[PDB]
RNA sequence: UUUUUUUUUUUUUUUUUUUUUUUUUUCUCCUCUUUUUUUUUUUU
């Protein structure tokens, strides 16, 4: 955007998913095992269960969503 | 005018017992060919 002066503030905003993976959890060991999401060209393969992020983490609609905005 | 006699459905009951899925074979065996092995990168 522009501020009350005229210059161009820059910022990139990445989703802050750290609140649903606690250390030494079961989701955390799971992620530690499945290091990388694998993709074959029909479907994806969710690292998480299939509604924890595929409604609650995706920026859709205009509902509230925890994030991290560097600025 | 035709009297009298020739037995019948085996007797018995008031005996103890401390095991256990199955069960027993078949041999050694020539994997064909552009490669070192590619790899950052970004959009899920």
């Amino acid at each position: 955007r522009t501020l009350n002066n005229g210059n161009l503030e820059l910022g990139v905003h990445i989703a802050d998913v750290t609140h649903f993976v606690a250390p030494n959890s079961y989701i955390d060991i799971e992620a530690r095992t499945r290091a990388t999401t694998y993709y074959l060209a029909d479907r994806r393969y969710d690292m998480l269960p299939s509604v924890l992020s595929a409604d609650l983490c995706s920026l859709l609609g205009g509902v509230d969503r925890y994030a991290v905005s560097i600025m």
